[PDB]
C-alpha cells in the first residue's frame, strides 16, 4: 500500500553493505570517459550503451559482454587503475557520504563492509580521493567469481561479518545493502538484504520500480547510533527520506 511517512525512521540492525560508485562517490563521470576513450578503436563497441547499461558492473564483465577480445584479468585491472588519476580527480562525495562513513568507523569494524564492482586498485583510490579512510572488509571485483547482479558480493559481506541468511527467522541476522543501480538493488535482495536506494544514478520515479525498500536522495538523510554488545546491534536512522516501502522496517 501507500508508502510510510514519518521521520526519523529507526532500525536495529546487525550489518551495513555500501556500494562504492553511485553510493559514496560521483565516480560516474569519470567511468563514462574511460568507456568513450575504450571505445575509441572499437567500431563494433557502442561506449554510450554500456556506460548506460553498466551500472555496478564489474568492468570484465562489461568487457567480456561487449568487446570479449579484451576480457583479460590483468588487462582489466591495468586500466581500471588508471581511472581515478587520468578521468577521476574531480569526483565528489555523494553528500553526507564522508560523514557517514566516519560514524560507522566509529563502530566496531565488523559492523558494516564495502562491496564494489571496481577493482581494487581504483577503489582505494576513490576512497583517498574523499579523505575517508579505506574500509577494513573491503569486497571488490576480483574477490568474488559472480560479480553483480549476482548475490556473490553481498553474500560474501554478510558471511564475513557473522550474519548469514537466517531464512527461518529473517529478524535474526539483519543485514542492510546501500545501492544507486538496479544490478546492486537485485544482488542484494538476492543476498536476503533489506535495500536502500540512493537516488544519484537514477532518479525517484525511476528507483520506485526497483526492489529498494527506502529510496534517499543522498546520506544526508541518514545517521547511526550506538552499538550494543548484548544484541550485536546497531541503530540505523533516517531523518529523511524520498520514498520508503509500507513494510520497510520488517525483515
Ligand atoms: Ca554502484
Ligand atoms: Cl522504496
Ligand atoms: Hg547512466
Ligand atoms: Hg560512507
Ligand atoms: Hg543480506
Ligand atoms: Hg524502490
Amino acid at each position: 500500500a501507500m508508502p510510510l511517512t514519518t521521520k526519523p525512521l529507526s532500525l536495529k540492525i546487525n550489518a551495513a553493505l555500501f556500494d562504492v560508485d553511485g553510493t559514496i562517490i560521483i565516480s560516474q563521470p569519470a567511468i563514462a570517459a574511460f568507456w568513450r576513450d575504450f571505445g575509441k578503436d572499437k567500431p563494433y563497441f557502442d561506449a554510450e550503451h554500456v556506460i548506460h547499461i553498466s551500472h555496478g558492473w564489474r568492468t570484465y564483465d562489461a568487457i567480456a559482454k561487449f568487446a570479449p577480445d579484451f576480457a583479460d584479468e590483468e588487462y582489466v585491472n591495468k586500466l581500471e587503475g588508471e581511472i581515478p588519476e587520468k578521468y577521476g580527480e574531480h569526483s565528489i562525495e555523494v553528500p553526507g557520504a564522508v560523514k557517514l562513513c566516519n560514524a560507522l568507523n566509529a563502530l566496531p569494524k565488523e559492523k558494516w563492509a564495502v562491496a564494489t564492482s571496481g577493482t581494487r586498485d581504483m577503489a582505494k583510490k576513490w576512497f583517498d580521493i574523499l579523505k575517508i579512510k579505506r574500509p577494513e572488509y573491503f569486497i571488490t571485483a576480483n574477490d568474488v567469481k559472480q560479480g553483480k547482479p549476482h548475490p556473490e558480493p553481498y553474500l560474501k559481506g554478510r558471511n564475513g561479518l557473522g550474519f548469514p541468511i537466517n531464512e527461518q527467522d529473517p529478524s535474526k541476522s539483519k543485514v542492510v545493502v546501500f545501492e544507486d543501480a538496479p544490478a546492486g538493488i537485485a544482488a542484494g535482495k538476492a543476498a536476503g538484504c533489506k535495500i536502500v536506494g540512493i537516488a544519484t544514478t537514477f532518479d525517484l520515479d525511476f528507483l520506485k520500480e526497483k526492489g529498494c525498500d527506502i529510496i534517499v536522495k543522498n546520506h544526508e538523510s541518514i545517521r547511526v547510533g550506538e552499538y550494543n554488545a548484548e544484541t550485536d546491534e546497531v541503530e540505523l536512522i533516517f531523518d529523511d527520506y524520498l520514498y520508503a516501502k509500507d513494510d520497510l522496517l520488517k525483515w
